[PDB]
């Protein structure tokens, strides 16, 4: 029947479960103390495998705004904004995004995934081109699949191949180059300055996903593009509320004068219910605080550099030579070593992300650490000690 | 550039704005009293254009659970359930859905739109068939577009054409018939009993969307399929939290023994952040209450029948001969009459949905009333009086 196609996935998964102890795909946090600590399998555990970059999820203003919105506006919404009306909160979160990014346009979506799906599939039509890195996020590929444009992959992280591939396309049709500021697998950064120069040379529009940079790259925290001096050169910036902001949602911002027309045409925007009052309230409050969260940003980067430098010094192989983002990736030799290391860390009171094939390329086995602004220096030292102990015990270092 | 393709939509929209007064695509509820009343354009307004069927959005247990979840678990989540872990609330809402539908399987998604997008595109692969009503919801069509299956439209509401179209397909490949219980445009009901018999005759699996029926069709409130005696014959049921439950989210339930494999393959499930604690808490609490919300169900249907019967008696042309759902559709003669009627109602203190081409078929111009369990009999009488007054003033009756 229709599920026979999954027999292979089912068998593969079971083999993988049988070879390990804890199922990394079924981690549950049973109680929570903070953005950095929860109980997992009955043990107080430092959280280092989650995307709460700015530790906004327990911010007292964020929480208060969510509670108040529940009280005053209820648990849900009337339906589609366009068809059934909305609370004023939606206009307010879009204004907050305009203010955050310094743009004339902002459109909020129910998720970051849907923001990418919708914007890519709506902007590029039949006969047009979407040009993207070979290792682009799934949501970006899914937007290409949802649309009717031509797809043009370029070799991962290659300015030269972007240039060559773009230059070989027909000149007249409109083109969307889609880039990510941070490559999330290893935590390295895209050469956006150089790539955007290439895109503009070929007359393409540029969309940059800044999901992994919000509040901590660039003078205003707008992202890698801002840090690299590209203010005013990026046609569209897509992001999410689910990493730095601290709730669900997606958005696209732009200065394009016709940007509002996207609401008229974008099916994933039109055909879904608007976000609940509590969600919009937490997002708006968080976004406004992120504009000036200098202390959080400071701690986030200090913590990231401490962890990166500390692990490097211990002899771990990292995904990056320098600490370039809030993701620190430890590279292991094989599937078993990665699982044993991950398990040792978990058993000792540390949760990190494990990434293995086919989620990563064959031959790449990672422990990915995502730093939080609310990690303390002591916690980062504890983490380093836990890595040292597990790494020695397993034989990684 | 990439937005030149919207020049037509932009011009059309502006012409439509110029011909009316209030923009029906930018309705804002500035303050809220209840599920049935808000301030719109400074006026106390009865809400009859929203999808809050069971009035759960201000239920005191629902609100309390949302507030408590914010306090205890914060505003957001760790990321993807599969990759970054989750709170136990996600397993709990899936259990609530298993209990609600009496199924062995339940998978929650970030939206109903994504549940349809994901399940359709994941279940039916290359060489397989998705068979759907010509007037299917956009999310169902978008799932077809996201997937690589063959698409097979059948004539709207035609058991005979479903049968004929199915019978003419190659026999061996697996097939998904996708049906909606309630046709939301006019508020009529699908002949699911007859259509499911046809699907099974041809060996197809059946997916039914029960977004417009949850808590008020069938002995257990499971949907039109339950009401029509199809318990145990439906392979998959898809729904949303955004109508009856009172928050955002989608789900699919099933008794298929391999249903869990969908998590391994379904990209819109994998590549998005899990729903926030407050959202999951409000959903779980609401779903559990909906299992036994007999009083709400009673009022909802009483209100629907009162409105339908009352409008019919006044001489309005309705989309249905009998009151078959909680959507009552008033059919108007032309674009202008619909707008004038809608505007008169709004100005007088009643908000209903207006649906016109190209959202409806050319020649169909609707005012759609969506009833709430928390409407009072007095409010429904007030609504009838408002329709009578506006209809006379505009010339509809
Ligand atoms: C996180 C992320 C997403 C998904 O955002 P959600 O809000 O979790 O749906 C999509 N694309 C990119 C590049 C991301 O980083
Ligand atoms: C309401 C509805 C949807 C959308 O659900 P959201 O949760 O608002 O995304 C999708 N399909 C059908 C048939 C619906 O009725």
């Amino acid at each position: 029947d229709l599920l026979s196609k999954f027999d292979g996935l089912i068998a593969e998964r079971q083999k993988l479960l049988d070879s390990g102890v804890t199922d990394p795909f079924a981690i549950v946090m049973e109680q929570v103390k903070s953005p950095t600590e929860a109980v997992i399998r009955g043990k107080d555990t430092i959280l280092l495998g989650t995307y709460n970059y700015m530790g906004m999820t327990f911010d007292p203003d964020v929480i208060a705004a969510g509670k108040e919105a529940l009280e005053k506006f209820g648990s849900g919404t009337y339906g589609s904004r366009m068809l059934n009306g909305t609370f004023h909160d939606h206009m307010e979160v879009e204004q907050a995004l305009r203010d955050f990014y310094g743009t004339t346009g902002a459109i909020v979506f129910s998720t970051g995934y849907m923001a990418n799906l919708g914007i890519i599939s709506t902007l590029a039509g039949k006969g047009e081109y979407v040009i993207l890195d070979a290792d682009s996020h799934a949501s970006i590929y899914d937007g290409c699949q949802q649309g009717n444009a031509e797809i043009v992959r370029f070799r991962h992280n290659s300015v030269e191949d972007l240039d060559k591939r773009l230059g070989r396309l027909p000149k007249e049709p409109a083109k969307l180059v889609v880039l990510e500021g941070v490559y999330s697998m290893l935590g390295d950064i895209a050469p956006l300055k150089e790539m955007v120069a290439v895109a503009k040379k070929h007359g393409a529009m540029v969309l940059v996903d800044e999901a992994h940079s919000m509040g901590f790259f660039g003078p205003n925290g707008r992202g890698v593009y801002e840090a690299q001096g590209l203010e005013g050169q990026i046609d569209f910036v897509v992001g999410t509320f689910s990493k730095s902001v601290g709730t669900v949602g997606g958005f696209v911002v732009s200065n394009h004068p016709k940007f509002e027309a996207v609401r008229l045409a974008c099916r994933p925007y039109i055909f879904t219910a608007s976000l609940p009052p509590s969600v919009v309230a937490t997002a708006t409050t968080s976004i406004r605080k992120l504009m000036t969260a200098h202390e959080k940003r400071e701690r986030l980067w200090s913590n990231a550099r401490a962890l990166h430098g500390g692990l490097k010094a211990m002899g771990f192989r990292l995904g990056t030579e320098t600490c370039d983002s809030a993701i620190v990736a430890v590279m292991l030799e094989d599937q078993e070593q990665a699982a044993m290391m991950w398990q040792a860390l978990l058993d000792g009171g540390l949760y990190v992300n494990m990434a293995r094939p086919p989620a990563t390329p064959a031959g790449t086995f990672l422990l990915r650490c995502s730093i939080c602004a609310e990690h303390t220096p002591a916690q980062i030292q504890t983490v380093l000690g836990m890595f040292q102990a597990a790494g020695r015990a397993v034989g990684v270092i």
